[PDB]
This record gives C-alpha cells, sequence and structure tokens, in this order.
C-alpha cells in the first residue's frame, strides 16, 4: 500500500547525453507520500535529488528520511555508484541530494557501463519515519 515505510524504485533517463534541463521521475508513494528522483545537469556533473511532497500547499507535513541515491551499472551492480542521505524532509526542504553526483564524463563514459543506449537508470531506497511506530 502506499503507506508502507520504505521502497526502493529507479527511473530512466533516456537520450541522457542530450540531456539539457532538469527532470522529474513519476511519483513512488512511501508513507503515502509522493517521492520523486529528480536529475539535471550542473555546471560538468550530474546533479542527483530525491524530492518529497513538493506540490502540497500546506506546511504541516514532514517525513524523517534515510535514502540510498544510486546510479546502476548494468555490467557489474557491485560496481554502481551509492550515496547515503538523511534528512528530515518539510516544506521549506523538500529536496536533498548532490548538485556533483557524479563528474558527467564519468556517467557518460560508454566504457564504464552507466549508460546504455544513452540510458542512465537512476535508483532510490528510501525509509520514512522509522522511528515511529506501534509502542508493541
Amino acid at each position: 500500500t502506499s503507506w508502507r515505510s520504505e521502497a526502493t524504485f529507479q527511473f530512466t533517463v533516456e537520450r541522457f547525453s542530450r540531456l539539457s534541463e532538469s527532470v522529474l521521475s513519476p511519483p513512488c508513494f512511501v508513507r503515502n507520500l509522493p517521492w520523486k528522483i529528480m536529475v539535471m545537469p550542473r555546471f560538468k556533473s550530474v546533479g542527483f535529488f530525491l524530492q518529497c511532497n513538493a506540490e502540497s500547499d500546506s506546511t504541516s507535513w514532514s517525513c524523517h528520511a534515510q535514502a540510498v541515491l544510486k546510479i546502476i551499472n548494468y555490467r557489474d551492480d557491485e560496481k554502481s555508484f551509492s550515496r547515503r542521505i538523511s534528512h528530515l524532509f518539510f516544506h521549506k526542504e523538500n529536496d536533498w541530494g548532490f548538485s556533483n553526483f557524479m563528474a558527467w564524463s564519468e556517467v557518460t563514459d560508454p566504457e564504464k557501463g552507466f549508460i546504455d543506449d544513452d540510458k542512465v537508470t537512476f535508483e532510490v531506497f528510501v525509509q520514512a519515519d522509522l522511528d515511529a511506530g506501534v509502542s508493541e
């Protein structure tokens, strides 16, 4: 259900080499809030952020999350590149991630295993509000 406490979801960006703007993945619900992967070029590195409830018109929400942002390596998963984040998402800071997740030249290098048919796959494993739960 949308009330699950954790989830893993991927977002593939096609024609990556041509990417000239910021793109958003469709939503993945965790603890009933919409989480999305945000990717964009940064001045060259790949910007990779996790967004939560960005379209809410209320300031009365929060999500204490721990997540792993990863760019998958089709050839050898052991070679996929990951970075962890920990953040209390709320209206003033509803996305969190790395403006310099990886060098653009390193991710687009066809001999590195992060791009196939000009496609790069981003993945996020997110756990929300695990500090909250039933008393027993």
